[PDB]
């Protein structure tokens, strides 16, 4: 399974932050770049050996890889992913990032991959539960996207699961649903409601929903409500939004392109219930036409 280290030989370098537990840092290992997780209090000991657990088992591209750990001090030592989180890239610091509708769906296709990954581990599946930009790494010049989770998440929530419901992997793909929306868009989801969590849960348990997108193709657009409903029986399973998004990826070359190109964005304040999308589905047209005759 895993590959004992020395903490002896771990260079720590500098600190990123602190999620639930623990403490995440930058640091060297036999010469190469590594991130690593450590222990802080005695109390968090017992959170650290599940996660090291399930980090074991778990081995996929689109998800964040674990090198190693040793044991005294515990410490998990992970592949550096070194281009920052997609909550960064969307909506992060100045300047931030251009990126093509190519770019967008090839981000949310490799998410459903690696979270089809999770679904469909052995013998019981791992839930996600906690799908959200900030938890989506970007690595290659912003081209390939890994998992994670750093332990309010309530904008992504699926509504069976804060309201106390015996809820199942179906959680992730309402997730999935709108982080879709919101890479399309560039738009924070329930932006505009604010105030404190319970204000989001109320208003999606009662249905709300982002938006609806200016010009979206109707295949996207099928795709994204399905995953957005209410009855999480009725939202498509992971593995088949990995072949949806697989197949639709043929309209949408050009997303090993690295991002280089700043932007300053403005964002137009959509109103009448319909915002337009950030990226361009022009080429996506074009393509679809010549292929359908
Ligand atoms: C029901 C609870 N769920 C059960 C299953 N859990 C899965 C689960 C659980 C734990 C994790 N662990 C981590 O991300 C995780 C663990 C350790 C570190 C250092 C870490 O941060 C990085 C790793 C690599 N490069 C980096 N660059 C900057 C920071 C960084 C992330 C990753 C997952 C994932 F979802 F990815 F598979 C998710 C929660």
């Amino acid at each position: 399974s895993l590959h004992m280290i020395d903490y002896k030989e771990i260079e720590v370098e500098e600190v990123v932050g602190r999620g639930a537990f623990g403490v995440v840092c930058k640091a060297k290992w036999r010469a190469k770049d590594v991130a690593i997780k450590q222990i802080e209090s005695e109390s968090e000991r017992k959170a650290f050996i599940v996660e090291l657990r399930q980090l074991s088992r778990v081995n996929h591209p689109n998800i964040v890889k674990l090198y190693g750990a040793c044991l005294n001090p515990v410490c998990l030592v992970m592949e550096y992913a070194e281009g920052g989180s997609l909550y960064n890239v969307l909506h992060g610091a100045e300047p931030l990032p251009y990126y093509t509708a190519a770019h967008a769906m090839s981000w949310c296709l490799q998410c459903s991959q690696g979270v089809a990954y999770l679904h469909s581990m052995q013998p019981k599946a791992l839930i996600h539960r906690d799908l959200k930009p900030p938890n989506l790494l970007l690595v290659a010049g912003g081209t390939v996207l890994k998992i994670c989770d750093f332990g309010g998440s309530a904008a992504w929530m699926a509504p069976e699961v804060f309201e106390g419901s015996n809820y199942s992997e179906k959680c992730d793909v309402f997730s999935w649903g709108i982080i879709l929306w919101e890479v399309i868009t560039r738009r924070k989801p329930f932006d505009e409601i604010g105030g404190p969590a319970f204000r989001i849960m109320w208003a999606v348990h009662n249905g709300t929903r982002p938006p609806l997108i200016k010009n979206l193709p109707k295949p996207i657009e099928s795709l994204m409500t399905r995953c957005w409903s209410k009855d999480p029986s009725q939202r498509p399973s992971m593995e088949e939004i990995v072949k949806i998004m697989t197949h639709l990826m043929r309209y949408f070359p050009g997303a090993d392109e690295p991002l280089q190109y700043p932007c300053q964005h403005s964002l137009p304040p959509g109103e009448d219930g319909r915002v337009e999308p950030y990226v361009d589905f022009a080429e996506f047209y074009r393509l679809w036409s010549v292929d359908h005759g």
